[PDB]
């Protein structure tokens, strides 16, 4: 439980507050990917390259199934996994390998198909499977042709058509093994999120998504936090194509957790200019404080979403500092000309007017603050409007039990922080 | 103030000296990007696609005009910022909204553009507006449609052009969404490089230079190191447009700072292998010293380019060793097989030579250094040609009051240092 | 030499061996970058824009002249490099000077077929070089003219064909800005790796390869690593290209050197949930240990690749812990709601049954652990199937001396660990 009134003396402002979401259960839809296009136009141009080239994605393959399988086998039918023929595995590699197996319904569905999706002559179709479940099957490559070769197909000799398209579907193999590169190494660990998928089709994530039924603009949540994602559930060598299964999840509000930002500023000691080292962020669940690593999250608006649950555990004289007794905070020396010397909270404004300018704009005079201050309120109790620094600002009242006043504050240790620093200093102390 | 001939018997050797500049004043031009296109020529073909994509335009730019109209009204006209309206706020934030205000003479001039806009039918565009301000037009598609479809437009039905046109409508909604997804969300707080811009653009951010007035190559400086960069200071719902502000900032050069580079090698201590642990660079303010993060700036040939001022404090051991106090520069162990082992300094060659090879050509001799000797130091007194390692080099002149040596050299103490290291030691270091 | 058996018991479970490679001997092929394309067949519609962008190009080819020439001047003929007149240089500085005299000789033989470097009129050329090296050539403008004008030319007017043009030519000045930018300003020194290359040649570097006599398939373990790198060897300002030399290095297996993973798990010390901190991935050579940072390596199915030795020292606490001194190991407590809580090894299982579900299927029974136990084993002396949180397994038999135990378990310090944390907890100590 954050303590405000002793924070802000320290130079620590309370900030925005956003709720926390995390990862909730899946919901899936299935895509098909083909490496071996339609090229019915110019097979009598193109019948040399195109050999080489359907030569190269079987190569590409054939170790892809091989892993595959082997998961496979190891999973019998709920289900389980044959331990000892793993022998080695993290519990994400466990639950990765059964779900590959629950899976196969669906891989089984599509290789049913196999004829629709070799006979598909647009860039992008979608197929109905036994099941009632939809298809969306992608073929970049017949797309190009469509729309450069065929319109002037008339002007093109074949020397020029099978160069052409030679270029078109070498381009096409490149973008494969950058996106897909990782999951076709480990085809049952790796996930390969939806923007990385769409670099294959012309980097058009919206097509994709329109095809399986979504609207992008209703997705940003999970969208741009990245957790919109697929992985490899079947391979066709023969064919040429990758089977991906693609999750859209639903976000779990957690109960009771609040994630709260701080906001520094610079304070006076003595004539000196200080900062307080805390967390931007802290996460509060019922009662407890506890670290958040929001580096590895999405921060919106309203919201922080995180794949998983990140919180870390908080050490002691920092919940000590943050729940009142500012004697445990850590300061650092401000050396660099800039620093936030002020900051807006409840319609009040936080500053420290020793080191930027502070003036009362109904009276025309200037603010003092005392060197023994550390910081000064500005409300509106006797003024209205403020200048600080370049900018005028209204404000509003205090609210508390009498004059704000920052005269007699403890403060912590003096601090350098930095990789090398710590090695220095670390060293001293256990020498000494 | 550094002292160099200390350091050097510790394995720590002059290197490159450059300036140091910050972000000066500001510049702007003004643009406007079209995510609604002129589709003369294919309008009765594309009816379907072309309604269905201005809806998705609209709701997406629908709660950007209501974020920047929430900010215009809470400031009032220098401008004044209503504290209690706007309730919680850094000071970026209190600035940004007034800028914002400021720019909103600018908006309405291109608001009265609009006509001009609207029927604007090439790629890029330059408009005149009213107050002798240029404006920037570019709309992508239109670019598309003229190259890709007209040119072959009587080789295809309608169901092809409307498909044609869908696709493309719909990548580049999605490289929208990629490059201003964040200054949708915040557009009062975010800021746009122009390389991310030009990512709407098929990356050409050469052509949106020179619109503009300017040539890429006399931009190295500002261009490479991302200090142009814009933001949105109006959109139009029913148009279909987001104009931005682009600014091309000047640069300062800071007085009397001076960024210091440092080369580390190893050196001999009774038979092992050491390297001395500083800072690559140095800052230093007429006499002071400082740690300068070089890994958020750019480094040219001449000058380190920041957008602020990132200097931090240096802890006192640090500065001690630096100043010429090599009992208190902290030293780790080398494990692995390769290290620097020499290094280059005003024409002489400072080496480890009982950890690499070093010869004298002129008399084709070995040259020896003692086990007490920590670093040797290569000049023309003896002899003109080295072999150092695998190479020749010639040497100069040492200046100094005698002849150099390294044989009684205070070394500081042996540090291991990494996250779960530190954490260990520490650990140890409180417990008992 | 890791402890296993007593690594278990404070959740630190073996994971998956890997050896150790990094570069070895080098292979080189040459390159042209054209950046003044031929034109032939638009020549009198794009006089204007042309005349334009060869100016540009020459105003930025003339500086790295400059600073190719600069170091040339300073090797004299092995080589020797003139340390005066080069001032100050790392050695690996000094050493890519003396690689750049060496490949003039390749400089020239390139130079002296500028007249077919120039002449050609295909996207992907190859030409034969006098001393029996082959070169290839890339002129990008010239296929996207090839297939996008050409072909339509008879529908298009000058005015077109020249905006038309001006606009790729553009759009390639921009990628070569992109793709080279660092390497126009130091091309001594800056390497770059082959799918950044290809960023000039619409991504697709499996054309380039191809070319230059390579399949990407074979190729992945130093293609995806990014060790195909290429640099400047010379520049031809008049005729506009950029001359590289690509190297195709082969990798060396490091003798004696092992990759362990290790694996945590939470463990229970009387009713709290607690993990061990060790590294991911310990470096082991003959019998020492090392701390290997792998966030600069490459990590692939059997094999662990980096570009050059990257060992690290390790602290002697930490070597205690892994080699079998439990009281060694620091620990930090789980606050966080998930965190691996079991894991399989030589087809057993660990698991911390008291934060996770662990029942025999067999029997239909609970597994119990007493709070004095800190972690469970599940073998097949007992039950051959188990449930394990939500999935169920299969495992093998236990081998040892007797039932595996894990009643008194010294454990080491509990610590928290974080920049901030640090800070705070340092400076009390020293403080106090
Ligand atoms: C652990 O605490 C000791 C004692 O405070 C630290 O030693 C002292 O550190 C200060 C800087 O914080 C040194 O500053 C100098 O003090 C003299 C006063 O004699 C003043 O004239 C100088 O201008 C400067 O301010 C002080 O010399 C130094 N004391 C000694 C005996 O060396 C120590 O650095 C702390 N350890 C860590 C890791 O922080
Ligand atoms: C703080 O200082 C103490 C005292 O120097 C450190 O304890 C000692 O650390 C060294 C390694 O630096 C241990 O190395 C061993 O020394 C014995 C000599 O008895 C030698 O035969 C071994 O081959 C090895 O070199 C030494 O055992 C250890 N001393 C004790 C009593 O355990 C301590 O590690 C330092 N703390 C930190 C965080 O650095
Ligand atoms: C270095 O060691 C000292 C001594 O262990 C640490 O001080 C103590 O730290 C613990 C937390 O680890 C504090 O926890 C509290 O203990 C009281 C028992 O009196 C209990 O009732 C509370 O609920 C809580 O568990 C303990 O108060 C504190 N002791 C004192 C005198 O303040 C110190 O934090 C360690 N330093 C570092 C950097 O770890
Ligand atoms: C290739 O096949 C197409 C479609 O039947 C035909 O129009 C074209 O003339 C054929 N070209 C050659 C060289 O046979
Ligand atoms: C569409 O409009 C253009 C321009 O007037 C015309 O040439 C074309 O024939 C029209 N197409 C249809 C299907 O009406
Ligand atoms: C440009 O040159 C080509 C090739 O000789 C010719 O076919 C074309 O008509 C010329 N265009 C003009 C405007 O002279």
């Amino acid at each position: 439980s954050l303590h405000y009134d002793s924070l802000s003396k320290v130079g620590i402002i309370k900030g925005l507050t956003y709720n926390y979401k995390i990862k909730g259960s899946p919901s899936t839809k299935l895509m098909v990917v083909k490496l071996i296009p339609n090229i019915d136009g110019v097979r009598n141009c193109t019948q040399k390259q195109f050999d080489e080239y359907k030569n190269l994605v079987k190569n590409v393959l054939e170790p892809v199934k091989l892993a595959l399988n082997a998961m496979l086998d190891n999973v019998k039918s709920g289900a389980i996994m044959a331990g000892v023929a793993l022998g080695v595995a993290t519990a994400a590699t466990v639950t990765a390998g059964i779900a590959l197996h629950r899976s196969n319904e669906n891989a089984q569905a599509i290789a049913n198909m196999k004829n629709a999706i070799q006979n598909t002559n647009e860039a992008v179709k979608q197929l109905q499977l036994a099941n009632k479940q939809t298809l969306a099957v992608i073929d970049t490559i017949r797309g190009e042709i469509n729309n450069n070769i065929i319109p002037v197909i008339n002007q093109l000799s074949c020397d020029t058509i099978g160069l052409s398209v030679g270029i078109k579907l070498t381009q096409y193999y490149s973008e494969i093994l950058t996106a897909f590169g990782p999951a076709l190494q480990n085809p049952v660990n790796t996930r390969i999120t939806i923007q990385a998928i769409s670099s294959v089709f012309n980097r058009n994530f919206d097509e994709l998504l329109k095809i399986m039924g979504y609207t992008s603009g209703d997705l940003y949540e999970i969208l741009h936090s990245g957790l919109i994602r697929g992985n490899i559930i079947d391979v066709d060598v023969e064919a040429g194509y990758i089977a991906l299964e693609i999750e859209f999840p639903n976000l779990t509000l957690v109960p009771n957790a609040v994630v709260q930002e701080l906001m520094p500023i610079s304070y006076n000691v003595d004539g000196d200019e200080w900062v307080t080292l805390v967390p931007r962020f802290v996460l509060t669940r019922t009662t407890l404080l506890s670290n958040i690593d929001t580096s590895r999250c999405t921060v919106t608006e309203s919201s922080v979403i995180c794949d998983n649950d990140y919180a870390l555990p908080m050490s002691y004289e920092l919940i000590g500092c943050l729940q009142g007794d500012t004697s445990k905070c850590a300061r650092e020396k401000v050396v660099s000309s800039y620093v936030p010397r002020f900051a807006l909270s409840d319609g009040l404004v936080y500053a420290n007017c020793l080191n930027t300018i502070c003036r009362c704009m109904d009276t025309d005079t200037p603010i003092s603050q005392s060197l023994g201050t550390t910081v000064s309120l500005l409300d509106n109790k006797k003024c209205l409007v403020y200048q600080v620094g370049d900018i005028l600002i209204s404000v509003g009242s205090y609210l508390g039990e009498g004059e704000y006043s920052a005269d007699n504050v403890e403060l912590g240790p003096p601090v350098v922080i930095d990789k090398i620093d710590i090695g220095n200093q670390l060293a001293g102390i256990n020498q000494t």
